[PDB]
């Protein structure tokens, strides 16, 4: 029988959307010599894209050899393509370990991985995440991708016991959740992929936000691992955003012309020390948890699920003093001088629930962000997109007081009319539900006019003006909402719609008055 084989530098597997429209699968090589003629990633979920654009990243560290610098990232900038013998170079060197069926080195896997007893192999639709709310076997461009979320995304569902796996109990090894389910992602996105690929490359020189080398490698060019697993701080960049977080083994086969991954193995892999994880990884932001002297805790800064992610700009920009934003962002924030205004952020974050092992929510979410906001040495664009975002949480607040007026009540046994209009404590809980409903319905209405607001913010020098607009339009948005609510009332529920508005237009006028005097 033929040898099975799969080159993921060669064979297509990764989905792009290319400048002229089209849209299809490419290899690791040609997503780096195409790499000026890709608009971006075409993914279909949306944890595979953080995952994949790591992947990338690790391998363009290495076939760059760098950047150690700025100006060695002056010159890729300026350049129009990478170079096809720099990356043709690279993967004569090391395709002997991009074979996702090698039978010695299968590409971020273990080889002769074996379950520890009886069951431990299961269905290839195993290795597929859904959203967070069976026979069909995998093609091997499926399996890779899989494979390479699967090492960052896992949940501690991966317990499988693994054979030779000395810390095996209870035929189990339970893992923690992978690295990229654990920290909250953020990274540009540029207008080609080239772009994007630049604008992620922090040089080495940069060691307050990065940790990277000349010894700096990934996975495929380590030794290949076996069941056995432990806790290690990364050796910079190259190893993080390769890490081996799982053990797992694809178990392919030919049904007839066709390579096809029916079965699949996953267990516990290696888990990241994330004191040293802060130093290295410039995908993420952090919050000091605890400080006891010597010792601090930090948290990552997480996008918060359920809501719009403009919401959360005050958790992406960092601007408390206990809180320190992407590396990734520090480093962008320094590069208008060459001919860049906007980017695009890319956010992700999840939570699980059940012991860690159900993804029950999921952030994902782009931003599209001009450079002039994340300028750190003059705050005043960063302050407007704040302060519009705290305008439009108070125009939401006011509105409470028109999508409570339903259940409101005139109760005689207070004796001032303001407390008088209140909601009796059997509809609490019911009129609070209501109140974020009509907070729900402003910020979806808010979504498209503030990433329009945001947006005009690169090209602006008296920033006094969009702050003055951004308020016009809230306020009309606002009384919008508040007129179809009061004309809903019932006839007895008239009182209730005066003093509504009375208080909505009060609070409203107040918080204007905070926003643009």
């Amino acid at each position: 029988e033929p040898e099975m084989h799969f080159d993921l530098s060669s064979e297509p597997w990764l989905p792009v959307r290319f400048r002229d429209g089209r849209r299809s699968e490419v290899s690791l090589r040609d997503i780096f010599v195409l790499a000026h003629t890709i608009v971006g990633f075409d993914v279909d979920f949306p944890t595979l894209e953080p995952a994949l654009l790591r992947l990338v990243l690790a391998l363009a560290y290495r076939i760059l050899r760098g950047p150690k610098d700025d100006a060695e990232w002056g010159r890729l900038w300026e350049a129009d393509r990478f170079s096809e013998d720099a990356i043709d170079d690279y993967f004569a060197r090391w395709r002997h370990r991009f074979d996702l069926f090698s039978k010695e080195f299968p590409f971020f896997q273990v080889a002769d991985l074996e379950p520890a007893g009886k069951g431990g192999v299961k269905t290839a639709n195993s290795l597929v995440a859904y959203a967070p709310s069976t026979e069909l076997a995998l093609s091997p461009a499926e399996a890779a991708r899989w494979l390479v979320e699967r090492h960052a995304f896992g949940s501690a569902s991966d317990k499988t016991g693994a054979k030779g796996n000395p810390k095996v109990k209870g035929g189990k090894d339970t893992p923690a959740i992978g690295y990229l389910a654990w920290i909250g992602f953020v990274a540009p996105v540029g207008q080609t992929l080239r772009e994007t690929l630049l604008l992620n490359l922090v040089p080495w020189q940069y060691r307050n936000l990065i940790r990277g080398g000349e010894d700096d490698v990934p996975a495929w060019e380590r030794d290949p691992l076996g069941p056995t697993r432990v806790m290690r701080a990364p050796d910079g960049v190259c190893d993080l955003f390769t890490w081996q977080g799982r053990r797992i083994r694809l178990f392919p086969e030919r049904r007839g012309d066709a390579i096809v991954v029916p079965r699949v193995l996953i267990c516990a892999g290696d888990e990241v020390d994330r004191r040293a994880a802060r130093d290295v990884d410039p995908h993420v932001g952090w919050r000091m948890e605890s400080r006891r002297g010597a010792e601090v805790s930090y948290v990552p800064l997480r996008a918060r699920p359920g809501q719009q992610v403009w919401r959360g700009l005050s958790s992406v920009l960092a601007l408390g003093a206990e809180e320190q934003r992407a590396g990734v962002l520090s480093f962008v924030e320094g590069l208008q001088s060459r001919g860049i205004a906007l980017v695009s952020l890319l956010v992700t974050s999840a939570k699980f629930g059940n012991m860690s092992t159900t993804l029950d929510d999921l952030a994902y979410d782009r931003l599209d962000t001009p450079l002039a906001v994340l300028n750190q040495e003059d705050p005043a664009a960063a302050t407007v997109a704040i302060d519009a975002v705290t305008f439009a949480a108070h125009a939401a607040q006011a509105l409470g007081y028109v999508a409570e007026a339903r259940y409101l009540s005139y109760d005689l046994s207070f004796h001032e009319e303001s407390k008088r209009h209140r909601v009796p404590e059997g509809k609490a809980a019911l009129a609070k539900a209501a109140r974020s409903a009509l907070a729900e319905e402003i910020y979806g209405r808010l979504d498209a006019p503030y990433r329009h607001f945001l947006t005009g913010l690169a090209n602006i020098d008296d920033l006094e003006r969009p702050r003055a607009e951004w308020a016009a339009l809230v306020e009309a948005v606002a009384r919008d909402l508040a007129s179809r609510e009061l004309a809903q009332l019932a006839p007895a529920q008239a009182f209730a719609g005066v003093a509504g508005e009375d208080r909505f237009r009060r609070m409203l006028a107040r918080a204007r008055n905070e926003f643009s005097p």
